[PDB]
RNA sequence: GAUAAGGAUUGGCUCUAAGGGUCGGGUAGUGAGGGCCUUGGUCACGGCCUUGGCUUGCUACAAUUAACGAUCAACUUAGA
């Protein structure tokens, strides 16, 4: 059973997680805009710094390279050097026009990202291959009839420095509702599984950048999560179940809330995580329809409704199970057989 | 119709609410960010980790008659 092991705090609401391939570091985006990375013992080892909002997705690009999302459409590639150390915007991803929601990162050095402008980004990790964009060049070069006032607004948006800033490599634009999450294909590194608002699962080419299969669900979709090793797709939905489909059937229910993560257990083959709004994670056996486990928020100062919810879960390989959501503490949980 | 006239060169008193909106000021020193460079190890021209040289911040003297300038947006003959 899964045994309360540690759990440190934050400033504020937790909303991502990750822990990357190979590493003993846990990667936490918060609220506050702030990126901390943790070196399992409740210490803060880096910081990032930055973003105009809240954060809402983080990932592990490399041992010196992190890529966040947030509130503010903008990626942030972040590169440290190899006490507290300060990393630095590598650069800033622009061109979502609504709050970015989720990212994923490939093998080839590429990123997916799922924002709330019903529309998916496709980027680069590598900045020199992406056209860059010129904030001055919008007022400046034609410089037509823009007034004082709106000079004056466009460039307090530069008081941070001259940041590098970069253009998508593509637009993914198909779904008719705000996206909610994106992934890569575990095999292909070419297909682009993904949920969004719009009641459905949409399956992408990135080589065409276009939409390739689409499926429709009763109920909007809130995370998404690949079993490639036995061939399932487990999409949770705001309807407080897990819906399974076969991407070329059974439904998990027990949440009681929105679904909002799915993880997938890296040493079992049958065994998925999910974090819903009620303020517990369950695990969850493909083969069965009822969770085996169910984990709670372990803290005297939660309460049950009022602040309880996880944001984010991450089955990591040599640590457990990383829960994280509106109680500022980070949880760990055994699951080790 | 106010404002001294209405073929001419229209500019017209003192004090006293408002008179469309907005933006903008120097010379020097040092911190920051970008750009061109370059130097090593590393992975099949391209990455990864490292080395030395247009925007903005902090201090020191002039200007404070910015009583200036720039831009956006409005407007036409009340005479029978």
């Amino acid at each position: 059973p899964p045994s309360y092991l540690n759990s440190f705090s934050n400033e504020d609401w937790v909303s991502s997680l990750d822990v990357g391939d190979g590493s003993k570091h846990i990667i936490s985006g918060s609220y506050d805009g702030i990126v901390r990375t943790w070196d399992l013992s409740g210490n803060v080892q880096k910081q990032y710094s930055g973003h105009s909002g809240p954060i809402r997705a983080v990932k592990y690009i490399s041992n010196t390279r992190l890529v966040s999302a947030g509130n503010d459409r903008t990626l942030r590639l972040w590169k440290t050097k190899n006490n507290i150390e300060d990393g630095k915007t590598l650069a800033i991803l622009e061109g979502h026009k609504a709050p970015v929601v989720s990212i994923d990162v490939s093998d080839n050095s590429r990123i997916l990202s799922a924002s709330y402008d019903n529309s998916i980004g496709f980027w680069s990790t590598i900045y020199k291959e992406m056209t860059v964009v010129d904030p001055l060049e919008d007022i400046n070069n034609p410089n037509n009839k823009i007034s004082t006032a709106a000079r004056k607004r466009r460039k307090l948006t530069m008081k941070d420095g001259t940041i590098r800033r970069r253009a998508p490599l593509s637009l993914l634009e198909s779904h008719t509702a705000p996206v909610e999450q994106v992934i890569f294909d575990s095999t292909d590194n070419t297909v682009g599984y993904s949920v969004s608002q719009d009641h459905t699962i949409k399956t992408w080419d990135l080589v065409t950048a276009r939409c390739i299969d689409t499926r429709t669900t009763s109920y909007s979709l809130l995370s998404i999560a690949q079993l490639s090793t036995l061939n399932l797709l487990a999409c949770g939905s705001s309807a407080r179940h897990i819906t399974l489909h076969d991407p070329r059937q059974q439904q998990l229910i027990g949440h009681k809330n929105f679904v909002s993560s799915l993880d997938t257990c890296p040493e079992n083959e049958y065994i998925l995580c999910s974090g819903s709004h009620d303020g517990t994670v369950k695990v969850w056996d493909v083969r069965s329809t009822s969770p085996m486990y169910t984990i709670t928020r372990e803290d005297k100062s939660v309460q049950k409704g009022v602040n309880d919810k996880v944001f984010a879960v991450k089955w990591a390989e040599k640590v457990g199970i990383i829960s994280a959501g509106q109680d500022k503490k980070i949880q760990i949980n055994k699951a080790d057989n």
